[PDB]
């Protein structure tokens, strides 16, 4: 059987759907500062932080080592809910942090 994504069931975890539908979802459902994760399309195994700002969307890459580490930013973390732990604390752009995920629907 065909094995699903690990992030699966992560409530800021989108494995299927594409990129103008992320979009889509980040203008309705989301509100600014919301998020989502989704796999990448242009690198596989790397994943793409999507982060809703005033002005527009923007997408910050994730790429997993082979020990199951991921980096972000120039920096490794444990897990990618690290990574969002992060930057709810510490600003991802200047003057934002992240907020809300937009959960699967």
């Amino acid at each position: 059987g065909r094995e699903e994504d690990p992030h699966e069931g992560k409530i800021w975890f989108h494995g299927k759907i594409s990129k103008q539908e992320a979009y889509n979802l980040l203008m309705t459902v989301g509100q600014v500062s919301s998020f989502l994760v989704r796999p990448s399309d242009n690198t596989p195994g790397d994943y793409s932080l999507y982060f809703r700002t005033n002005e527009n969307i923007q997408r910050f890459k994730i790429s997993p080592t082979p020990n199951n580490q991921f980096m972000m930013g120039g920096r490794y973390y444990n897990s990618i809910g690290d990574i969002i732990d992060h930057y709810r604390k510490e600003q991802i752009v200047e003057g934002y942090y992240l907020k809300e995920p937009v959960p699967m629907q």
